[PDB]
This record gives C-alpha cells, sequence and structure tokens, in this order.
C-alpha cells in the first residue's frame, strides 16, 4: 500500500505497460546504450518475464537508482510520456 | 440465476455493453478520476479482459461496493443511460 | 462408453462448453452462493484446469451429489439451457 | 475443516491466490519493509514454495501474529481487496 | 520390433494418444468400473507416469489380459476410435 | 499426392469450405442427428479447429466410414452441392 | 487383498492421494489440533516419508483407532471428499 | 542357475522387486496375517534387509512351505500381478 | 553454414514453413503411407513439436535416407512446390 | 517358543524396534525417573548391546517384574504405542 | 530516444509502415534477392512478427550494415519513397 | 512421555527439525558464540548424529542449563520462532 | 565324517548357527524351563565358548537325549526353522 | 579414447539416449523376448542405475556377445535408428 | 567481471541465446562435423543444461581453445550473427 | 540472531540466492581467477552443497578473509548487484 | 603373481566380487545342491569372511577339484559371466 | 601444500572429478586395457572407495609412473580434457 | 547398594563411561599434569583394564583423595560435564 | 581442561576433523615428505586409529615439537585452514 | 633405528601392511610354491601373530636370505608394489 520496496512500484509501472509496449520495453533493455554506465540485460531472461520478473531482473542486473534510472529513460524512449512524467514526479527518496 | 454474488451481475451488465462501448468502459476504468477513493486500474490487464476477467478485476481492485459504484458511474458517462438506470434499480442488497 | 463414473460424465459436459462459457463457469464456481451446502472453488486451481480437472476437482470438493447439482444449477445460471435440460434428463441413479 | 491451525487457514488463503498474484505476494514477501517488526523471507526458498511450503516458511520464519499480519497487508498491497476484506473478518482469536 | 512383449506395445499405444487424451485416459483409468474384474489403479501414481511408466502400472496392477481389455474399452471410451480400432486388430495372441 | 489416408482427402475437403460455410459445417457435426449411428461432436473442441484439426476430430469420434458419410450428409445439407457430388465420385476404396 | 492389516488399509488410502494432496496431508499431521487427545507428528519424520512410512508413522504414533479418526478427519479437511466417504464407509471393525 | 535352492529363487523373486513395492513387501512381511499359520517377522530385522537378506529371515522364520506361501499372496496383496503369476506357476515340487 | 548435418538442413526447410503448413506436415507425418518402407510417428510427441524436435524425431524415427524421402513427399503433398523444388536440388550427398 | 522365560519375550520385544528406536530406548534406558523406585542402567553396557544383551542387562538390574514396568513405560515413551499396547495385553503372571 | 541502437530505430520505421505495406515488406524479406551478400528469411517466423519481432529477426539474420541496406532497397520496392530518403538522412554513423 | 528427563525432551525437539535445519542446527552449534560461557561442539562428532546422539552429545558438553540455552538461542537464530516459543513455554524448572 | 559321536553332530549343528543366532541359542539355554526335567546352564562356563565347548557343556550336564532335546526345542524357540527341521528329522537312532 | 573395453562402449551408446528413451531402453531390458537365447534384467536393479551401471548390468548379466546383439536389437526397438546404425558400424571384432 | 575463467564467458553467450535458439545450438552440439576436431556431445546430457551446465559440458569435452572455435561456429550457424560478430570481437588471448 | 559466526552470515547471503544462481556461483567458486591468492574449490564437493555445506566449504578452504572477499567479488560477478552492495554495506569488522 | 597356489586364484577371483554379489555367493555356498557330490558350507563360517577366509574354508572343506567346480557355477549362477567365462578359460591345469 | 607426495596429487585430482564421472573413472580402472603393462584393479574394491581410498589402490597396484599415466589417460577417455591437460603439464618430476 | 566403599563408586562412575570416553579418560590419566601433587599412570598396566582394575591401579597409585581429585578433573576435561557435577555433588564423606 | 598436555590438545585438534578429512589427515601422516627430519607413520597402525590412537602413535613416533609441527603443516595441506590458524594461534610454549 | 638386525627391518615392512593387506600376505605364506628352495609356514603358527611374532618365524623357519627373497616376492604378489620397490631398494648387505 503507497510506500513499499522499490522493485514494488518498478513491477507496477511494469504492470501499467500493454503487451506491445512491454515487448518495446524488453528491447530497449537488450540494447541499453553502453554509456551511462549500465549492463544491458541478457535475451535469455527478458523472453518470459511478464511484468514482475522482468522489475526484479532490472533492479538485480543494475541495483535500484540505476534501474529507476533506464526505467524512465525507456518509458520516455518508447513514447510513453505518460508514464515517463510520474516516475518523473514518484521518483522514490533515495538515501 | 437471478440470486447470485456480485461478481456474476457485473459481468452481465459488461455482456449488455457494445464493442466500441466496451472500450469506453476500459478508458474510463484505467484513467478513473484520482478523486472518490479509488484505484485505478492498470492499462496492462485491462488489455485483453473482453467482459468476464475485467469485472473480475474490478471488484478485486476496489471491493463490491466501489466497484458498483463505478460501474454506476462509467455507464453514466458512456451515454449508455438505460444501462445506468438498470444498475442503480438493481443494486444489491449490501449487509 | 455411456456406463461410466460421474467424473466422466461430469467431464463430457464440461468438455461440451465453449472457452468463454467456461471462464463464466470457472467464475462461477469460484462464486457459488454460501447457502444450500456447498463449498466454494478456490481461484488457484480454478485457473488452469480446462475441462477434466475441473471436473476431478469439483467432485474432489464436493462429492458427487452436490457436484451435479451445482453443476446443473450453474447451467442454468450460464445460460446454456441445453445443457440444463441435457443434465436434469440424464441424472446418474443415486443410491 | 473451520477450527484447525493457523498455518492450514494461512495455505488456503495463499491457495486462493492466482500465479501472477503469487509472484506478486512472493515479491512483497521478499522485500516486506523492515520495519513493524518483521524479518523478510529469503529469496532462496521462495522459488519452489507454491502454497502450502510458502505458508509454513512464513509461520515458521515469523510466528502466527506477524506472518497473519503479514498476509493481510500484502494482501491490501497486491490489490487482492477481497482476500484482504475475508482475512480480515477471520482473523483468528489469538491466545 | 513387432514380436515383444505386451509392455511394449501397450506402451507405444499410450504414446501415441496426445496431452488431454492422456488426461481422459488417466482419469477413466482411475475410475474404472467395480464390475468386468479389474483393478482401477490408485490416483497417487496416475499422475507423473507419461505413457511408459502408466502402461507398465496398468500390467503391474492387473495382468496382460486385463490390461490389454481395460485399454481396449478406455480407446473406445474417449472416443479414440482409430486407436480403438488399431488394438482390437492387433489383439495378441494369448497362450 | 492423390493417394493419402482418408484424413487427408477430409481435411482437403474441408480447405475447399467458405467461412460462413465452415461456421454451417460445424454447426451441422455439433448438433448431428442422433440417428444413423453417429456420435455428434462437443462444442468445446469445434469452435478453433478450422479444417486439419477439424478433420482429425471427426476422424478421431466417429471412424473413417462414419466421418465420410457425415462430411457428405453434410456437404449435402448446407447447400453446397459441387462438394457433394465431388465426395460421392471420390470414396476411398474402403477394405 | 481385501483382508489385510490396518496399516495395509491406510497406506492404500495414502498412496490414493497425490502429490500437493499428499503435501497438505503432512500439514494436517503436524499440526493436528491440540485436543481428541491426538500427538501431533514431528514434522522430521514426515519429511521423507512418501505413502507407507507415513502410514506406519501414523499407525504407531496413535494407536490404530487414533491413526484411522485422524486418516478420516485429515480427508475431510483437505477436501478429499470421496476419500473421506470411501474411508467412512470402509472402517475396520474394532474390538 | 535355473534349478537351485528355495532361497535362491525366493531372493531371485525378491530381487525383482523395485524399491517402493520392497517397502510395501517388508510392510506386509511385518503384519501378515495371525491367521493361516505364519509368524510375522520383526521390524528390526526387515529394515536393512534388501533381497537377499530378507529371503533368508523369511526362509528362517518360515520353513520352505510357508515362505512361498507367503511370498505369492504379498505379491498378489501389493498388486505384482505378474510376479504372483510368476510364483504361482513356477512353485517347486515339495517333498 | 552451408554443409552440416542432415539435421541442419532438415530443420532448417521446417522452419520454413508456416503455421497452418505445418499443422498439415504433422498430420501427413502422422498417416504416412504403409507402403515405401516408413514408420508413421506417433501423435504424442508429434504435437509440441514446433520446427528442430520435429526434424529429430522424423530423423530418428526413420534414418537419413528415409526422413529425407518423407519430408519431400509430403512438401509435395502439402502443396509447398517451391520447398519440394528446392529439397530436389538440395539432396544431401549420400555416401 | 510362548512358554519360556522374561528375558526371551524382552528380548523379543526388544527386536521388534527398530534401530533409531533402539537408540531411543536405550536413551531413556539410561536416564530413567529417579521416582517408581528404578535403578538406571550405566551407558558403558548400553552402548554395544543391540536387542539380547540389553534385556539381559535389564533384568539383572532390575529384576523381572521391573524390567517389564520400564519396558512397557519406555515403549509408551518413545511413542511405540502398537509395542505399549502388545505389552500391555501380554503381561507375564507375576507370583 | 534519438541516440539509441540500430534495433530501435529500425523497428520505429517499421512502425510508420502500414499494414498492407507490412504485408508487402514480409512478403520481400522472405523473397530476397539472391545476390547482394543477404540471407532470406524463413516464412516460419516472419509471419507472426509484425514490428518488433521482425526488425530483431532481420537483425539477427543479417548483421546491422545488411539490414540497413536491406531495409532501404525494401522501403524502396514498396513504392514508399518518403521511408527511403528518410532512411537514407538518418543512416547511423557505422564504425 | 511428558515427564521425562532432559536429554528426552531435547531430542523431542531436535527431532522436530527438518534436514535443511538440522544442518543449520549443526552449523550453528560447532561456532558457538565464545562469549556467554559455553563450549562450541567438535565438528567431528556433529556429523552423523542425527537427532539423540547430537542432543545427548550437547547435554554432555554443555551441562543441561547450558544446552537448554543454547537449543533455545539457535532455534532463534535458525528461524525456527515456533520451537524457540516452545522452547520457553516448555522450559524445565530448574534447580 | 557322516558316522561319528551325537557330540560331533550337535557341534556341527551348533556352528550353523551365526552369532546373534548364537547369542540367542545361550540366552534361551541359561533360561530353559524347569519343566521337562533339564538342568539350566550356568552363566559363567557358557559365555566363552562358542560351538564346541557349548555342546560337550550341554552333552555332559544332561546326556544325549536330553541334550538333543534342547537343542530341537532351542532350534525351534530361536526361530530357525530349518535347523529345527533338519535337527527332527535326523535325530539319531537311540539305543 | 576409441579403442577401450566393451562396457566403455556400451556406457557411451547407452549416455546418448535421452531420458524417455532410457526408460523405454529399461523397459525392454526388463522385457527381453525369452528366444534369443539371453536372460532379462530384473526390475529392481534397472530402477537406478542411469547409464553405466545399466552397460555393466547388461554386460555382467549377459556376456559381451549378448550385451551388444540386445542392445542393438534394443536401440532399433525403441526407434533409435542413428544409434542403431552407428552400433551395427562400430560392433567390436568378436573372437 | 570482464576478466574470468573462459567458462564464465561461454556461459554468458549460452544465457544469451533464447529458447528456440538454445534448442538449435544444442542441436548443432549433437551433430557438429566430425572434421575439424571436434568431438560432438552425446545427446544424453544436453537435454536439461540450460546454459551454464551446457557451456561446462562444451569446455569439459573439447578444451577452451575447441569450445570457443564451436560456439563462434554454431552461433554463425544458427544466425545469431550479432552474438557471432561479439565473440569475434571478444575473443580471449590464449596462452 | 544478528551477532553470530562468519559461517552463518555467508549461508544466509547463499541462501538468498535463487537456483541458477546459485549454480553460477558454484560455477565461478569452481574457477576463481588465480590471482589475489586465492584456491579454487574442487568440483567434487561443489556438486551437492547446497548451501550451508557450500558456505563451510568455501570458509574451510580459504580462511574467513579470503572467503568473505570472495563472496563479496562472486556476488558482483554473478549480477546479484543487491546481494554485492548487502555485502559490502555489513562486512565484519575484521582484527 | 601370476604362478601361485589355487586358494591365491580362488581369493582374487572372490575379491572381484562385489558387496551384494558376495552375499549372493555365500547364500550359493550355504545351499549348494546335494547332488555332484559336495559338501555345502555352515553359516556360522560363512558370515565374517570377506574374501581370503571364505576361499581358504572353501579349500578346506571340499578339495581344490571340488571348490573350483563350486565357484565356477556358482559364478554363473550369480550372474556373473564374466567371471564365469574368465575362470573357465583360466582353470588351473590339475594332475 | 603444493609439494607433497604423489597420492596427494592424485587425490586431489580425483577429488575434483564429480559423482558420475567418478563412476565412468572407475568402470575404466576396472577394465584397464591389458597391454602397456598394467593391472586393472577389482571391481570388488573400487566400490566404496570416493577419492582417498581410490587413489590409494591405484598408487599401491601400480605404483607411481603406471597409476599416473593410467590417471591421465583415464581423464582423457572420459571427456575430461581440463583435468587431462592439467595433469599432463603438472607430471612430477621422476626420478 | 549405596553405602560401600569408595573404590566401588569409582568402579561404577568408570563404567557409567562411553568406550572412546574411556579411552579418553585414560589418555589423559597417563599425562595427568605434574602439578597438584599427583603419580601419572604407567602405560603398560592402563591399557587392557576395563573400569575395574583402572579404579583399583589409580587408587592404589594415589589414595582415595587424590583418586576421587583426578577422577572428578579428567570429568571435567574429557567433556563429561554430567558426571563432573555427579562427582562434585556426591563426594563422599572423608574421614 | 585448557592447561594440560600435548597430546590432549592434539586430539582435541584431531577431534574436530570429519570423516573424509581424517582419511586425508591419515594419507598426509603415512607419506610425510622425508625432508624436514620427520619419520612417517606406518599405514598398519594408521589404519583403526579414530583420533585418540592417531594422536598418541603421533606422539610416540616423532616427539611433541615434531608432532606438533606435522599437524600444523598437514592442516594446512588438507584445506582445513581454519584449523591450521586456531593450531599455529595456540601454539604451546616449548621450553 | 635405521641400522639394525634384519628382523627389525623385515617387522616394520610387515607393520607397514594393512589389516586384510596382512591376512593376504598370511595366506601366501602358508602356500609359497614349492620351487624356489622354501619351506611354507603351517597355519598353527601364523595364525595369531601380528608383524613381530610372525617375522620372528620366517626368519626362524627359511633363514634370512630366504625370509627377505619371500617377503618381496609376497609384497610383489598381494599387490604391494610400492613395499615391492622400497624392499627391492634396500635389501640389507649380506655378509
Amino acid at each position: 500500500m503507497k510506500m513499499a520496496s522499490t522493485r514494488c512500484k518498478l513491477a507496477r509501472y511494469l504492470e501499467d505497460l500493454e503487451d506491445v509496449d512491454l515487448k518495446k520495453f524488453k528491447m530497449h533493455l537488450e540494447d541499453y546504450p553502453p554509456q551511462k554506465g549500465c549492463i544491458p540485460l541478457p535475451r535469455g531472461q527478458t523472453e518470459k518475464a511478464d511484468h514482475v520478473d522482468l522489475a526484479t531482473l532490472m533492479i538485480d542486473f543494475n541495483g535500484e537508482e540505476k534501474a529507476w534510472a533506464m526505467a524512465v529513460w525507456i518509458f520516455a524512449a518508447i513514447n510513453r510520456r505518460d508514464l515517463y512524467e510520474k516516475a518523473k514526479r514518484d521518483e522514490p527518496k533515495w538515501g
């Protein structure tokens, strides 16, 4: 309820995405730009993960900060501006 | 058959919807007004649910009371009056 | 062939149902009325059972008498009147 | 049958969950907030636990009181409102 | 190759069955009619037995004669008419 | 090519059917007359089978002779005469 | 065959249970209600016992009378109504 | 090699049994019915005997006649019908 | 790359086929004519094999020569003349 | 046989115990409660005695009546209810 | 978002295509000319792939350079000029 | 039976533990914290002791008081909360 | 060899016994029932004799007739039925 | 490497088999035809042998000649044509 | 992390593959051409190996050099051009 | 609980790993880089060690300092960033 | 070393046997057929003799000729065909 | 530690092997080729030796030179190429 | 019985010890520290004495006071804390 | 207790070892390097000595200095790093 | 130490042997081949002597030269190749 772990909010945001938008999100995840210090996700596990395991994989691979940054950037890139704005407005208080 | 659970009545009322009317219903579900204490449905789950899984999701997300309230309000919003007064007249006896 | 167990006839009747009719059947199973002394089936197993495992679960949970009664009532409720008539006419001889 | 141990009722409620709902439940279990006096379950054992092993693991890790509290809170968190209110109404008489 | 033990031919015929057809076959096995001098198989072992273990279980429980008779009868019962006629035509020479 | 099994010829004849003609064929299949010693097909399985799965189901349920007889009769019934005499002249040599 | 020891009948009925049903049965043994004068089985031994060791453990721990009573009650509690009825009908003549 | 002592053939037949089948055989040995003039084997020694010591112990307790009768009856009781028939057909000439 | 095992080329050719063409291919495989010395494939495994396992099953059941001959004949039979021509031109050099 | 000394029957009853049950019996023997006027057995002798030397040592330490009473009490204590009932039913006629 | 991988912008260019234009694109892909050192795509996979799977299959089969070259040529072939010069001006900086 | 020696109750509690839980219990035994006046057990004997030898080893090495205290602490540490609460509630009256 | 004194035959028969069987034989030997006119052997002498000195002691204490009677009786009592039958059939010709 | 003992090559060929193919091989081993002068393997040992113990068991039971002949015949019978031809081509030079 | 053993990089590259791509990789592994000095992997173990066991099996069977060469060649063969070029660019420094 | 031995915390962190993550951890342990003065664990014991035996093996082989360093580095290498951060944050106070 | 006494070669051959094979060999020694003029070994000595004392006892009882004949026959009988052939081929030159 | 006896290094290399790899190693040990001057190990002793007793037995039977040569050859033969290379590179200086 | 010489009590306490515990008691006996004024026992005499002659030797060497002091000291040293407490509480009344 | 002879602490350290670790310790004792002026232990006595007799033999052969040095070196060699560090930290004050 | 009589060296070499190896050494001792001019040792004396009295008996029977020759030959024959090499290299300087 409201406050939770970062994985929970990330899973909710990924659950908001549709099916084709999820496919585009996975495509962007597998080819994240080498710069900005991030590890692209392998195609092996980003094939069956629907919305929960995808968030687990992102967090596990990149850490909470980097996973949130990539989620925001991809939301901007896959032309889901509403989700991008919501994620920018609801950034968890890191500490 | 007449006396049943709230979910069955909601599913029947969703059967009474048209196709584009169902699409408008899904639009209003995913983007319900923030007030009146509601949890808007994710777009990922309200994409393949036609008439049964949609009712199950509404009930599961919002409780029987407020799901019925949302159904009545959205029926009013889609300019489908007949369903609106039918839902008002056939409200289950709460308690 | 004809003379067989109750589960066989119940599985045949459930196989007669379509896909959306099966979904409505499962929805009615998960919310069977508390009265008439019956145990509603949990949603966990009524999600993969297509037509055989559904009959197994119904019989296992309710006993043969109650399972047949629930099947007949639900067939009446999901507006499959032909199946309801056939089930009423072909009630197994209990003893 | 009605009166039983806490693990039995908890296993029933966990069995009521679906597949993706079960994944969300496990995800919330492994990252339960540090406060409210609860110990998050390690990710290692919450992978094969479907509904029996998961319930016994929660009870074993947290005691009956905390296991029931976490079950109610997570049912609220994964938007399983019907299970949430059902668990609240049938809250065991502690002692 | 052609001439072999009864278990081999029975395993071949069971392997010919599909997935849902195999489920129907097992379901008929566990509720085989009490008459006609046969012992129904317990539900415990007929869950992991795919086609070889199921055949050896039938043979072990009922003898070659009764296993073949039940196989033919169930092939007739689950509406596998091609398998039924094939088993009738290639009935082993007992002795 | 030319000489093949009965199922292949039946599948080709089903390919020769139209869309609404296929729907009428399925209607006649699910509601075959009780006489003439034939088993009507369940409605659940004849809902996604277009032309190959439908032919497999017909053969499997009825045997080659009965399946060919019902195919000819239904081809006559749906006012597709040309297919009717085409199936009459090209009947496989039984035996 | 027919007449045998009590452990044989108990082992047969336990063998009838499935895998998840066996896990539920083991749960109900380990947390049997304190009343009715029964000794719950320790979790240490009810971990590898499949169906024969479990039955002999029940008998050895509780006596034949109490083991049969517990088996019937748990069969009722794990929603195995058919096994519950069968155990009620085939109760050994105590004396 | 074919012609040998009774213990040799009995050991061969017990070696034909599987693992859980061996457990069932031992269970039936320990609780042999008091009638038919036989001495049930103690549970202490029928725990590590796989098939050699088990056959030796059965012969030692019962004599040739009683051990063979017990073996045949238990093979019938544990649903090893093929082994039961083989033991019946290959009973050595007593005298 | 170009030169490879026979199974690789066969899997490539089967991968060329569409979905409904794959269903027709499987149907023709299950009913290969008894003449020409070939073994029809069972339906149990020829239900989930998409394009690789199907080639493995064909080669495994028939040998390389017979599998290639069957593939060519079925390609001719399912009216994929382009694949038939390509297979005729690209026949591996047996030796 | 049957009519024999107390040591013989006690040795038979101890032989009825398994290995871990024998270890539990020895543990209870070494720490028999100080009340009820009994002499605990030293751990030196109850280390290699399997079932005969243990019975002889119990008799030599306590007398026949006391040894039988302790054996019955321990059989109750190590959860050997069947052996406890058997020992209670066939208590030797003292005096 | 602007600076990204080749696959993402290729997928966007595939997005810009129409429905029948996409079908013609797939038709040209499956039957690409043998020259220009490119590998034609199989019919099996390019009949579910709409716009993301099609682009990733193109890249996977041909490499970035060849995929871009074939995309430009096919865009020219479908008389969709605007995409053709758009692909020329927005060619990624190779190296 | 209820009133017994301390080693008996400790052996019962260790018997309640599972296999991997027993491994963690042994691991905590071998590396008990040096403070609060306790002697860690050597790894040589705490390898084959299942639950009786382990309990008598703890008692023998540490005395009754320290053995019970360490049992409680380790039950808390290996997340056996139910056993830990039972350990407080059934603590022997010291003196 | 064959024809000899009864002492040699008794020594051979005792030599046939195992180690634990020898211990049971001695245990029954010191507690031979007071009736049937025989003298039990003191535990001091029958402690280290393996099989020859035991036979000599039995002969010296009881005479040939009584020694053979005890031999067969304890052979029956320690459940050495095969040795009991062999001794019964091969009783020396007294006189 | 290349040249080795017969059991090594037999173990290699058995290791080539899959899991279900291994089960079929074991089933054919246990019920080898009585003719051709071969000894079928008991089901007791062909239950845990994966691929090396199975080969050593075949050799031990039937000699190298008959083990190779049976391996070839069963490879033919379980429809492993590739392994069958490979075993025919690489038969050891008997002498 | 960058510098590691060869098995680690090989496992990463195999993990990059999809499901059907993994099946094609295993198919090419089991039928690697006899030339180029490589030993094809047996079909038995390449069924449960997902991506780590497959990599360690390749390395163990062929050595680091040969395993890398086969991985590159198969990546080229199954039309994984991106993985092929990545493996070529990141070829380990042998020595 | 909180304060414990190093092996306990290491076992907890290994318990946090999943199944495939555990396999990757074992793979990295068996091929740890030769530098940094570490002894790679032999593959013999890292085959059945699940999470406690693996931790005690690592500690035993490398000492507490080097075992913690290896655990942190491998957690980083198998892409468990959350566990890597937690391991850095909760490093024991060495001295 | 090659040339030696008969006892040495017999001891080597017995050492070649496994544990359960040794138990079967002891069984066959203890009940060697009365025909062929051989003396069976007492069960007392054939209990602790592993492979050397057993050979010495066989020689002492039967002489070299009879002991070698018994060894060959039993090696045939316990299904040690390879050992049977080796013993038959390397029979020492008697006389 | 590094510099040690030959048995120590051989035991380390054998300990590196897995379970089934150890079974294959033992199989190759028992059937070493008769030529190149080596004595195959008996099957009786190579059954319980895991890696210590196995290395001791190999050295004892063959001497340092022959044992190391056999170990290297078997490592090559059981497809442990990495172990083969390590053993070849780390051959100790003989003399 | 209770009141006796101190030698009898010491013999009883030594008899309470196990076998390995007795060996450790002896080991500590030969190396009693030179301080605290006692004479260590030579290894020759304290090699075969079990528990009585050992106590006699301790008494003869050290006197009653020193013998009891050493008894309690080595009882504490070999981790027999229960015997240590028993000896401390039941020290004989000197004088 | 703490302050004691060298043999006592050495025996405790040997007791800390497991079974297979003890076998490795015996291996290293039997083949201690000829340098460093130490006498290897014959294999005759280091076969039954578990942990006490082994320490006594070590001391008797080598003296306290060499025994402690060998224990430390072997603890390092058998990969018991924790025991090695403990032995170094608690080296007794020689002189 | 080092330089001593040959009897001491022979006793040391015999002491190096294990238990079963010593038994094999004796067995070869009673049946030394009649050639090579040696007298075999009668079984009466060489039955209880372990290693010293056995060596003295060998010396007294055969003289130093023949005793050393027999020791070397038997060490070769009982497959103690390491002791065989050591004895060959360290033959005492006769004269």
